[PDB]
């Protein structure tokens, strides 16, 4: 069944997204790691930064709407494309990626109050794009956060 | 198979826990073996100072340690950040997830950059408070839960 599971899961999760009409928002996806919700840069944070914008809230209370209702364990993936940063804040691309991840899950526990339990902040830098940085298009979209349901 | 790959996992184990003594790292490291795979572990008072996620310079001979035994195998590495229930919320670290994931950050970016290490082994990991070592009850236990923990992956 955990193939069946991991269909009906994403299934489900797909219905959610056009129930509630994020397919402009946010896409899934199934692979190795389970189901995978991937959110870019762009509705989330500001270049170069990992605070959560007030404008993104609206979107990350209802993903956690959608996560209450499953017990599955979180993995929030943290990526940055291959642009140096090198900031007080944020002495590199591993603390970024962390700190985006750490910032989505902060909101989903201090602020949606799902158990902190659930969820694992997770850091790649650039060391996962989606195909290369050559291009502006290629680094834009490896600037992402992708939100992955585990098998259960 | 397991016990070809288990059997496999108990050598590593030997050779991290040789390669301590050898070097005369006991009071700066412990190593162990759990589901994971084979797991060194600091104490925050070898890499940072309080609340901080900067690595210590004085820090930086035993990191350069730890990165000539990671050169001579080629395992996979997860760094994972652990803080206690003590809450923070600084300009740099809005939270224990944060600074859990920055203290683990911070010591991959210096195996990268300055180790020279493949940034393509490691991957950063904060737990903040959710996995202790046993509690957050006494300043003995929270002390122990300020860890860094780095996870050799299997093969």
């Amino acid at each position: 069944k955990q193939e069946d599971q991991q269909d009906q899961l994403l299934k489900k999760v797909n219905t959610y997204i056009k129930d509630n009409h994020l397919k402009a928002q946010m896409t899934a996806k199934r692979d190795e790691r389970g189901v995978v919700l991937v959110l870019q840069e762009a509705v989330l944070f500001d270049t170069g930064e990992a605070k959560v914008l007030k404008n993104a809230e609206t979107l990350l209370h209802q993903i956690a709407v959608l996560l209450q209702t499953i017990p599955n364990d979180i993995q929030v993936e943290g990526h940055t494309d291959s642009r140096n940063i090198s900031t007080y804040r944020y002495p590199s691309n591993w603390e970024l990626s962390a700190a985006r991840a750490s910032g989505v899950i902060q909101y989903f526990t201090s602020k949606e109050k799902l158990p902190s339990k659930r969820f694992i902040a997770v850091g790649y830098a650039d060391t996962k794009p989606v195909k290369d940085n050559k291009t502006n298009e290629h680094m834009k979209e490896n600037r992402r956060v992708e939100i992955v349901i585990k098998k259960s």
